[PDB]
């Protein structure tokens, strides 16, 4: 029912937007606070926080959201890193933005419920958009 | 009918092991060879050329696409002069992945058929995909 | 006759004060205010604006020049975007720096009048004072 | 009648070939072997060194030129120690290209002879060639 | 019965050092080639490689060995691939230096056989060394 | 019978856990109260102090005890400087954890009665659980 | 009269120390706020600021002092182009710190008044320190 | 009457040249040979060795001398060292450069006869001739 996203990247920042345009509650969450308020009126609740860290997480009140999309890329320790912390304070569905082959086969492990690859996931879905077309 | 895609990293790459897949003839090209030969097993043809040249364009006799998609990455300029040069070649079809804002107004202008941001929209389909875990009836 | 020049950096405003020496009205125009301030005194007139907006564009009545030159910087992609807008108003003479050789070939595909390249043009004006040096008699 | 260029950038990779297009003879130093070895063929003598070391200059001959041009850009340190250099093997004639103004002001009391703003000058030269047209 | 050490560090180097003055035959693998020579007489087969390349790694004949220590320190990420990458190689026993709670946490995920804490470890074996003396 | 250890980090932070876990006395030192506080659990006492400061070395009274065990870190200064002051206050047994080669030489020197090298030192014990595995019976 | 010290490392906020103690007024500068309130009780008037900048000099009052000394050592460039600005400035007395030979170099040209090789100094001063002594 | 200086950088070096220049004699001595050759023409002797290496410096019979100046750069292990050695050699007086605050005290404890802070202490004198120019009558 709750939705909560880090990392207001294209991707993160994409999902976060449409929630809202789907009038859907959200908290946006990113450590530069130069995003945290670019987002801050598409969002019902934008924070400037570091997702590594578990004391910001808890205090961020992260166990309280049913799915949360993890969207840090190019660090992919962080995002290694956050979706470990998210999986002990238990959170039901953690979806991640993962970077390659790799990155993908440690967020199983660590137990991730939904790994995305949002780019070739896309090629799957514009040649499917080809076909449909002659 | 007739597929080409032009740039076989992961957005390109992964529309050309699709369309394979779905059983259609994929005309699959990029400039260097590791990345052609690793795709020569899942299109009808892989060829290695640079985009950018409009000789290279004809020797692949492009012309005969319905369907051509631009794929490339980084290099910026690479994709608008890719596109430019099959747009003068009249190819029906000319889809394009946009790197940026600037980027995708300039291949409106251009001409190109249909613009990509792969990102942004995979972006509002996962929260799709989260909506309707909430507005649909499950 | 009129001249509008769009990025007042060290080209674009070496051009607008060469103008301005001599005597011709110029159009200066950029997006920061401390470049359009700094170039109020050696222009006409000095716009705050983003080229990139067509409606930006035609407040300044830029379509009353004949001759535009666009002195964009880094962002390559604004300088071929802000070429292709002012290309639509019809623009007699635009005249682009480029940044590199591909954006050379897509200024010269987009219909850009004149292209040039600072750095490697300055550098054979060069050349060229150094070989008088020797081939001419002194 | 000698010409060498430090630095094959943009700027002073053009000059080397301008010169050998006129049929000049031309040394082409730069530090990195890629470029080099990239303009090789357009020079009468490329070679990898270090312009900012005094020995690999005189083993490079230098001070058998009658004009050297330091085309060094980002680094103006590196740009301003070699001048500074030359200056004392006392080439008699040394262009240097500037990258500001207070790099071109230390550039004169270190002793340059012909200090270049590439971007200003064709700027200048540009708006002249704005006029002698209408 | 075969021993190979990944990482020359301070951990990794004392290990193939031992092995070798029990008369154990090492392959001893590092990146930069610095290393990879300093042990080339205290090892039985120095190599220089990358251990999170898996060509590298199985021209390095990784697969032969029973026991691989990965002793590469700072680099979490270098170390928590390459463990991922010997577990799909199927090595037997991988050994593998933690730098954290959390790195030892999916390196128990990703399949490590022992997980070793070099400076925790050796002090809870000096606190006894200290009750064995009065 | 008498334990103290200055500097909570891993190696030192990990002794004091034992020593407690087999139910010692233990006086756990530190500069950081963050340090302190976290192991004031572990420790008959946790006193924040900078062992460098001959004054604060006597506050504790740590000439009382038999065995202190440096386990400063980083600073290697610190640790030299803290284990000269200790020696002149005539502790009975000083272990100290050694950063490298030439700091290993100076505490010999300096009158250290045993020399830790962490990562060595566990890198041997490894090798000889690894060797057993090969030259013992099993 | 006034004495200005620009970059209190360690050669710098020595000078600002004893002017102190000799009861002189001294103003103190440097970019990094740490140091800028490390020496305000040690100064008569601490201010952040970045010597490189013309604004934050004339700002500074810059131009109401006779001494000025150029305390920064790492970065050669801030140093050269602090005294260049300084110079324009027209300060009356303008000593720099110089990192070696060259640098020392164009600070003559530059103008500097007078420069300082803390180290190389101090060696010839021990030396004669050592024969003063038998 | 004679003096030894080990570490031939800007500190040491300054020393060796300024003894030399007074004629006294001076043994110079460093790890590097390019160090140790370019001040061969400004000491008496000058001798490539670790100073750490109790055996090299018995070789250079560097009890001899009445005066030493360890002036060892960035490591300060190896400078303490160096000093810890010598001390037990009964060399009458060490001169010592601390690179900061805790080796000025170590060097203290260790029995360093004088410790020099380059950099602070030429700091005073500038500061001492900057007054000058206030307080004295001028
Ligand atoms: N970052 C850049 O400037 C560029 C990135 N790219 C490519 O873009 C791809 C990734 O796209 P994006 O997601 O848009 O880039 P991104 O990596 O910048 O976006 C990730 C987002 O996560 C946030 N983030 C990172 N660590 C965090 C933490 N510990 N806690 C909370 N938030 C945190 C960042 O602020 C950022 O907005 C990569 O493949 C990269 O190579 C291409 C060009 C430029
Ligand atoms: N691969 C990398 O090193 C980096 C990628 N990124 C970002 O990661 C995201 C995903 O990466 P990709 O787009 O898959 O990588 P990419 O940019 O390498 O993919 C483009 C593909 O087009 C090919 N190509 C480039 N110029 C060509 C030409 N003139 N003619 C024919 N083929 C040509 C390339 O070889 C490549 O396989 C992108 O948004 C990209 O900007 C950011 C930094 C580095
Ligand atoms: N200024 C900088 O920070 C850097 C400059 N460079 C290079 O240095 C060289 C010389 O620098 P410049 O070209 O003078 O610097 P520049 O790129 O800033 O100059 C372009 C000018 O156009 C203005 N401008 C940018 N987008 C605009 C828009 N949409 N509408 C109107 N005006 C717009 C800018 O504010 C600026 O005054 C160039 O080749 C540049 O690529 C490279 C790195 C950084
Ligand atoms: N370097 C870059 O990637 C970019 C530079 N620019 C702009 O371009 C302008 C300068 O253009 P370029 O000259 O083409 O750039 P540049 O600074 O790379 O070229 C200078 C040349 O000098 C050579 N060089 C540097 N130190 C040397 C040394 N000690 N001895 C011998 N050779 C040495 C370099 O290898 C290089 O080829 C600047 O205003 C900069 O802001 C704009 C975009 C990118
Ligand atoms: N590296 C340094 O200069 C310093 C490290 N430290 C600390 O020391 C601890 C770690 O100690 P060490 O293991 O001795 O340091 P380390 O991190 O340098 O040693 C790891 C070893 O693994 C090797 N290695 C790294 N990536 C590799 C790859 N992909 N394939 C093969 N070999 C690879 C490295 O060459 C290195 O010899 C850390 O907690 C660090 O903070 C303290 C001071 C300095
Ligand atoms: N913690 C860090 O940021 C880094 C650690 N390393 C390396 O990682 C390895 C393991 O780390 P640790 O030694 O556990 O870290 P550490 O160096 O922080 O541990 C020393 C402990 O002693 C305390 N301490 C320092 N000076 C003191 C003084 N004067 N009086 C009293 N207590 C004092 C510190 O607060 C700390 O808890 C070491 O070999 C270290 O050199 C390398 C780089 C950074
Ligand atoms: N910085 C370091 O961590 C170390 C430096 N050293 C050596 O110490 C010597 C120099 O000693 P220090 O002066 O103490 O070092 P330093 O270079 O850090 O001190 C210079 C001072 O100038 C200030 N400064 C720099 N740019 C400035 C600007 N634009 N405006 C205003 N203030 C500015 C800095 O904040 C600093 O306090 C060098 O020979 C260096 O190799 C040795 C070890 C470490
Ligand atoms: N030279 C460099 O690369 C750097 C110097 N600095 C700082 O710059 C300042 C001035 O530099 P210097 O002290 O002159 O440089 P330095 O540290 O190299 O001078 C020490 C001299 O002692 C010699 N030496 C070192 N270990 C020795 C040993 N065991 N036995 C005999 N000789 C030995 C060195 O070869 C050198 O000639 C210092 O405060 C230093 O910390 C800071 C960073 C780097």
């Amino acid at each position: 029912k709750q939705f909560a996203v880090i990392g207001l990247g294209r991707f993160g920042g994409s999902i976060v937007k449409e929630l809202h345009r789907m009038g859907h509650e959200v908290l946006a969450v990113d450590i530069n606070e130069e995003k945290v308020n670019a987002y801050a009126s598409y969002a019902t609740h934008a924070v400037i926080a570091n997702a590594t860290e578990e004391n910001e997480l808890l205090s961020l009140g992260i166990r309280n959201f049913e799915y949360v999309i993890v969207a840090i890329g190019a660090n992919i320790q962080a995002s290694t890193l956050t979706t470990l912390l998210l999986k002990e304070l238990d959170i039901p569905n953690i979806w991640v933005k993962a970077q390659n082959y790799y990155h993908h086969k440690v967020l199983e492990k660590i137990g991730a419920d939904r790994i995305i690859h949002p780019e070739k996931d896309m090629g799957v879905k514009i040649a499917q958009s080809l076909s449909d077309e002659n």
